[PDB]
DNA sequence: ATTATGACGCT
DNA sequence: AGCGTCAT
């Protein structure tokens, strides 16, 4: 009853761009805008493989993974924009860069947390305490939340979609106790408000759309950004969570898409979210583990602990190259030359990154994969990284995997690479 | 031949 | 540390 908490203590977005290479890619070539279009890396097998899909695509049923020639056979007009190819591999700095800008101008809100190269979590809770001392007591008007959806709404008592969204979020607004100023409800709402200030400033100022979701925590937060993209953010309140969950499945919660997501369907031979509100925490944990069984426990409740970590930057900066099929590095001399051609492009990253950063990485890490293994590295070893150096750090990297080696001959290498991979982690100020 | 990343958990 | 999972 009153001791049981509920996890409406933080207000928490998540802001993830809208179809995100392919809008960098649309906002520098304009004839590429409102077209059906996609990002490819690669070109001569198949046509290269799809990475990003603008919407006008999507509906054709182009997809990430897709080769780009069978995407071209469901949308003979698909556009494309190639990644850039730097020293033989696929480089993602134009990117990253524009990934930049979106973050920059989100820090201006709130702390931030990324999440990934086109999201990020915010923890709106201190800017909505502001916001609201601001507002005394002042109604929240429609026209403050012009592109937010309101999970759940409308219900009871109609055509258009943008006719659905009005209506729901006019029962929302109707509803709410705009005197209590730690009325939860109203606590989102003023979030949903500050979010859609910041997905206009980030459009304004870089061209970018984004969608957004508004929650008590990042699980939901995720799970509501994607109920009504592009171009539109969701608010999930504590009180949608029981319907909303009802028919979810379990694999749509962020940390349950994989193996562990098939084992809750699985033993507990259930299929939708809302359905572990049936277990104990302790029968949660007995199947899941300790830290899993209370995560889920709470988790099916809508509520969850997880805190925005700040931090605005990658903590590792990485270069991978895959090598398939027959391409696969058999010789000492291309895995050699491979090697440097990773180590030059991280060497570049790095420094760049300690100008702009004030930290140098001091562990390297490398990784492998060998024919015929089907996980994604086969081996990992780590060595000091004391010089930003490229062909230092490739002579490094060659020594720690070189015994890998199994051919006899010197000069051949067996079994074949089919992945190399550069990652420079440990960072420290400087 | 579903590529190039990146964070975090386990032991 | 090195491996595995999950994610975009
Ligand atoms: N599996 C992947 N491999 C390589 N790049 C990827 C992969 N997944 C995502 N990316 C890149 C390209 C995407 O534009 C970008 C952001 O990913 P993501 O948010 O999942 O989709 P998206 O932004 O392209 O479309 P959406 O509008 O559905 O979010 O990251
Ligand atoms: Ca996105
Ligand atoms: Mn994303």
């Amino acid at each position: 009853g009153p001791h049981m908490a509920t996890g409406q203590d933080r207000v928490v977005a998540l802001v993830d761009m809208d179809c995100f290479f392919v809008q960098v890619e649309q906002r520098q070539n304009p004839h590429l805008r409102n077209k059906p279009c996609a990002v490819v890396q690669y070109k001569s097998w198949k046509g290269g493989g799809i990475i990003a899909v603008s919407y006008e695509a999507r509906a054709f049923g182009v997809t990430r993974s897709m080769w780009a020639d069978d995407a071209k056979k469901l949308c003979p007009d698909l556009l494309l924009a190639q990644v850039r190819e730097s020293r033989g591999k696929a480089n993602l700095t134009k990117y990253r860069e524009a990934s930049v800008e979106v973050m920059e101008i989100m820090s201006r809100f709130a702390v931030i947390e990324r999440a990934s190269i086109d999201e990020a979590y915010v923890d709106l809770t201190s800017a909505v305490q502001e916001r609201l001392q601001k507002l005394q007591g002042q109604p929240i008007s429609a026209d403050l939340l012009p592109s937010t959806y309101i999970e759940g709404l409308p219900q009871g008592p109609t055509v258009q979609k943008e006719g659905m969204r009005k209506q729901g979020l006019f029962q929302w607004l109707d509803s709410l106790q705009i005197d209590n100023l730690t009325s939860p409800d109203l606590q989102l709402t003023v979030g949903a408000v500050i979010v859609e200030e910041m997905r206009a400033a980030i459009e304004r100022e870089t061209g970018f759309q984004c969608s957004a979701g508004i929650s008590h925590n990042k699980v939901l937060a995720k799970l509501a950004c994607g109920l009504n993209k592009p171009n539109r953010q969701t608010l999930v309140s504590h009180g949608s969570v029981p319907q909303l969950f009802s028919q979810m499945p379990i694999r749509k919660i962020r940390s349950l898409g994989g193996k562990l997501g098939a084992s809750v369907i699985e033993i507990l031979g259930i299929e939708y979210m809302g359905e572990l509100t049936q277990f104990t925490e302790s029968q949660l944990q007995s199947h899941f583990g300790e830290k899993n069984g209370s995560w889920l426990y709470a988790m099916c409740r809508g509520i969850e602990h997880d805190p925005v970590k700040p931090r605005q930057l990658p903590k590792t900066i990485g270069c991978s190259k895959n090598f398939p099929g027959k391409t696969a590095l058999a010789t000492r001399e291309q895995v050699q030359w491979w090697l440097l051609q990773l180590a030059q492009e991280l060497e570049e990253r790095l420094t760049k990154d300690r100008n702009d950063n004030d930290r140098v990485a001091t562990q390297l890490v490398v990784s492998i994969r060998v024919q015929g293994d089907k996980r994604l590295s086969s081996l990992r070893r780590c060595c000091a990284l004391t010089r930003y150096d490229a062909h230092k750090m490739s002579h490094d990297a060659f020594t720690v995997i070189k015994n890998c080696n199994t051919s006899g001959i010197q000069t051949e290498w067996s079994p074949p690479l089919t992945m190399l991979f550069l990652c420079a982690t440990k960072f420290s100020a400087s």
